[PDB]
């Protein structure tokens, strides 16, 4: 009830994704592909029109590798960390893990690699839409409350520290 207003609210703009392909799925990930990009930059697109623009991403030629960078605002300084991973073979009902390789350690929510530790009601909301959500839902869902949880955390426990 609250739980679903809560996702809509987050993802309502968001592209949908339509294909259930992996990496090794030929044509059917060349398509999965073009959905992941369409999302992605209309996230980044409605992130910029509210002043949130938050990360960069990229994928290699294959589209099994990302990475980019996320930039999180805490009292008007700006934290930039880049980011990465790797797509599952059984993406997209498994759901990447994102690795902040910089904060590795620095948080118990977090495991070995900087691999963000994605919650216990995260997942499942993943599970339920497969194929639904791609990678800006990751992103929106995953990574984009990790950051306003952890960021000012670590900022304030002083073990990160801003530059220029």
């Amino acid at each position: 009830g609250m739980a679903d207003e809560a996702t809509r609210r987050v993802v309502s703009e968001i592209p949908v994704l339509k294909t259930n392909a992996g990496p090794r799925d030929r044509e059917l990930w060349v398509q999965r592909l073009k959905e992941e990009y369409q999302s992605l930059i209309r996230y980044v697109e409605n992130n910029k029109n509210a002043d949130n623009d938050w990360f960069r991403l990229e994928s290699n030629k294959e589209g099994t590798r990302w990475f980019g960078k996320c930039w999180y605002i805490h009292d008007l300084l700006k934290y930039e960390f880049d980011i990465e991973f790797d797509i599952p073979i059984t993406y997209p009902t498994t759901a990447p893990e994102i690795a902040v390789p910089e904060l590795d350690g620095k948080t118990a929510k977090m495991a070995r690699g900087g691999k963000i530790c994605l919650t216990d009601h995260a997942k499942p909301l993943w599970a339920r839409n497969v194929p639904k959500f791609g990678l800006a839902h990751l992103m929106a869902l995953g990574l984009g409350p990790w950051l306003a949880v952890e960021i000012p955390d670590l900022i304030q426990k002083g073990v990160i520290q801003h530059k220029e």
